[PDB]
């Protein structure tokens, strides 16, 4: 009858993390941890809801839907991002394009977007949002990213509807099946993915976090290559996203069961996989880090832990 956290891994890859997660956890006598691998974060809201399994981290994008019914989900931790000295849970929303360029955050009409997924904020719902009023989009019923598909003439927004928005899957690098899929399996997935959809060459513009170009550069000088489009339809530098971000956003989090959710449970795991495995705490697991070749993996890559929110019962 031992009843650990059983967390909610959407793909393989995650799975396997969280495997790891769980030896080690028990190897340093931590609380335990369990693992179920499902297809979707709404694959893993479902579970969590029918008591399949009780932890999951999503995107401030999903967290709106997750808590209504049936599902009533109710996040129970949020990611820590910052540095030790300075840490935040928030991140900033930039548009990251090629130095050398003229085009301004007004005129992306006709080039070709990279996005970190459907529904996410950096990603999704702000930039498009900012450019509402350039898109001509007569409301529901008709769907924003029908609006979409024919404001770019290309793009990856991964988890979007291939048969229908064809358009918005045109640059996805996924394979079969993946192609465009919200899944790590689709490499232009996420933050890192959606740079290097930019990167590639594949899109003009990523819509990304502004850690990313840090995170994913190993020659500082390559940073130079890039800039950010500002919403005053000005260029910046990279280290400017202060001064040029298009918003400021809350962390991604946990969500529980509002209802026999194990939020105390599911804490004290979080608490203790962050002491003995948060950033440069071990050689052997990284709870913040993904192998070569995957990102974002459970957690934001790189995050510096967790921030216990605050008490409810009314809910
Ligand atoms: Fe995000």
């Amino acid at each position: 009858r031992r009843r650990s956290v059983q967390w909610c891994a959407v793909s393989q890859p995650e799975a396997t993390k969280c495997f790891q997660w769980q030896r080690n956890m028990r190897r340093v006598r931590g609380p335990p941890v369990s693992c179920i691998k499902r297809d979707s974060p709404i694959q893993c809201i479902q579970a969590i809801a029918e008591n399949r399994a009780d932890a999951v981290t999503l995107s401030g994008g999903f967290i709106y839907e997750a808590g209504l019914a049936p599902y009533k989900l109710r996040p129970v931790a949020a990611e820590v991002y910052g540095t030790e000295r300075q840490p935040r849970t928030h991140y900033y929303a930039v548009a990251v394009v090629k130095k050398g360029g003229s085009f301004q955050l007004n005129e992306l009409q006709g080039l070709k977007s990279c996005h970190t997924g459907l529904r996410r904020t950096a990603g999704w719902n702000v930039p498009i949002g900012t450019l509402r009023p350039f898109l001509n989009w007569t409301g529901p019923p008709e769907p924003i990213e029908a609006a979409v598909a024919r404001f770019f003439s290309a793009s990856c927004v991964p988890g979007a509807d291939k048969g229908q928005f064809p358009n918005l899957c045109r640059l996805c690098a996924g394979t079969g099946e993946n192609k465009c899929a919200f899944s790590s399996q689709e490499p232009y997935f996420s933050y890192s993915g959606a740079f290097k959809c930019l990167r590639d060459g594949a899109g003009d513009v990523a819509f990304i976090r502004e850690s990313t170009v840090f995170e994913d550069l190993s020659d500082e000088a390559e940073r130079d290559e890039y800039e950010l489009l500002c919403p005053d339809n000005t260029r910046k530098p990279v280290d400017k996203f202060k001064d040029c971000h298009l918003a400021r956003v809350p962390s991604h989090a946990v969500v529980a069961r509002s209802v026999n959710g194990k939020e105390d449970a599911i804490w004290n795991l979080l608490r203790q996989a962050q002491e003995k495995f948060g950033k440069d705490k071990s050689p052997k697991f990284q709870l913040f880090g993904s192998p070569s070749g995957q990102k974002d993996l459970l957690f934001k890559d790189s995050a510096i832990g967790f921030s216990r929110v605050p008490p409810r019962i009314d809910s």
